């Protein structure tokens, strides 16, 4: 792909983090904590699961970032709608304002409901995130791969200010600690 010209430099936002989650000081990496990191409740902090968003909103043009994943056996990644539900039980699908992949149980699969499964060859170190606003697009691409095409969701109905998300999943494995981490441009 040539989209890394709309490179973004993203910044994780603390206030809308589980209250598990520990945030670096360059807000670049987050990583699940051993136990509650001593931060007080609000309405933004999802509740259920160990989620952040992007500080950045986007509503128009073409964005690009890329993750690194490396060694970790559970995550989401994509975008989402500024007004998502927080709190409670809920499913990661359009219908829901998530436009997402993830990794679970050695499969990957993309956010539809219900799911899609995707086909990897080279499970992926690092992930790269394109959004075009207008054309209502969101793609994924596998940079340990040359870049190859993951997943594309057309004909999305953003419907609102989009936002990046994350999940570093659960670690009841004590396999899953690795951080998500923001790679450089
Ligand atoms: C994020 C919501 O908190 C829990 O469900 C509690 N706990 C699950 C097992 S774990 O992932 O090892 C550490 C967190």
């Amino acid at each position: 792909h040539h989209h890394h010209h709309h490179m973004v430099h993203i910044t994780l936002d603390r206030n809308t983090a589980n209250s598990w989650l520990i945030i670096s000081k360059d807000r670049r990496q987050v990583r699940m904590g051993d136990t509650h990191q001593n931060v007080s409740d609000n309405k933004e902090r999802f509740s259920n699961y160990p989620m952040v968003l992007g500080a950045q909103r986007f509503s128009s043009g073409k964005m690009y970032w890329e993750v690194d994943v490396t060694q970790k056996e559970a995550w989401d990644l994509g975008v989402c709608r500024d007004s998502v539900q927080r709190k409670g039980q809920f499913s990661l699908s359009p219908e829901n304002g998530f436009w997402t992949i993830w990794l679970w149980q050695d499969s990957y699969e993309a956010g539809t409901s219900p799911q899609t499964t995707l086909h990897i060859q080279v499970p992926p170190c690092q992930i790269g995130i394109f959004v075009d606003y207008e054309a209502g697009v969101v793609s994924f691409y596998n940079i340990t791969d040359h870049g190859s095409l993951i997943y594309t969701f057309s004909e999305c109905v953003f419907a609102g200010p989009l936002r990046p998300f994350f999940n570093v999943g659960f670690n009841y494995s004590g396999g899953n600690a690795a951080p998500l981490k923001l790679c450089p441009l």
